[PDB]
RNA sequence: UGCUUCGGCACAACUGUUAAAAUUGGAAAAAUACAGAGAAGAUUAGCAUGGCCCCUGCGCAAGGAUGACACGCAUAAAUCGAGAAAUGGUU
């Protein structure tokens, strides 16, 4: 609703803006989906992978085509159609393909430490190495992990790009 | 992803009460049927006491049949010796 009331959105907001409401659509309908029969934890797997896909939309945008504005991508993540944290730490070095701000929250995890993601899945045993995070579904963020150029997600062939992320592209 | 003597460095570092379960057991209630109320004649107000009894309540109130219970039904032997007499052994 953020963006949608009163104002105008800053020059270019008519390029992006299909993919975002497309993007915010698809949030919408897994937000909608039907839960029975798959764990509680998965919930919000297909919602963060989405989150990620979306504002990473808008990364790949503003820092790695630099296609964007610094007004406009300062007014998406002002009206709260980018999260200006993750985007901002993928900037970080590291943190290139960081799933959520949740795996690297400290306070999040029991032991006090980062999600086991966020470990190099050669640095990791066998039983840390196939299971996706409880709370993203991520299995491997850690930069040089990453397969199609984000995280191994819970299902990501260790297939072909096309058949694992939206590719949204500028036809 | 920077930095790169382009060799490689740097950065980043261990989620999950792990189930979409499986058992697993214990529970209040319902009906049924039982049976179904303090004090001394009857009818009745209560306020207590005690605690491995609780319930309602925010409760250091108040209430729950005086909330219940207990409460004795004491077959709680609370028990026995004094002396005369008299009889039994022994001399
Ligand atoms: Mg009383
Ligand atoms: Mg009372
Ligand atoms: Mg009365
Ligand atoms: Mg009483
Ligand atoms: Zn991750």
């Amino acid at each position: 609703r953020r963006k949608l009331k009163g104002k105008k959105p800053p020059e270019g907001w008519e390029l992006i803006e299909e993919v975002i409401e497309d993007f915010e659509q698809q949030l919408k309908e897994a937000v909608n989906e039907e839960h029975e029969g798959k764990r509680k934890t998965e919930l919000t797997w297909k919602i963060h992978r989405l989150h990620w896909e979306k504002n990473r939309f808008i990364y790949d945008l503003m820092y790695q085509r630099k296609v964007m504005s610094k007004e406009l991508f300062e007014w998406l993540v002002r009206e709260k159609v980018a999260d200006g944290a993750l985007i901002a730490k993928w900037r970080k070095p590291g943190y290139e393909i960081l799933c959520s701000m949740l795996a690297i929250q400290k306070g999040n995890h029991n032991f006090g430490t980062t999600s086991h993601c966020r470990v190099p899945l050669r640095a990791r045993a066998k039983q840390q190495r196939i299971t996706p995070d409880v709370q993203t579904g991520c299995i491997s963020c850690a930069s040089g992990d990453g397969k199609f150029g984000g995280p191994v997600w819970w299902n990501t062939p260790l297939a072909k790009l096309e058949e694992n992320r939206t590719t949204w592209g500028q036809a």
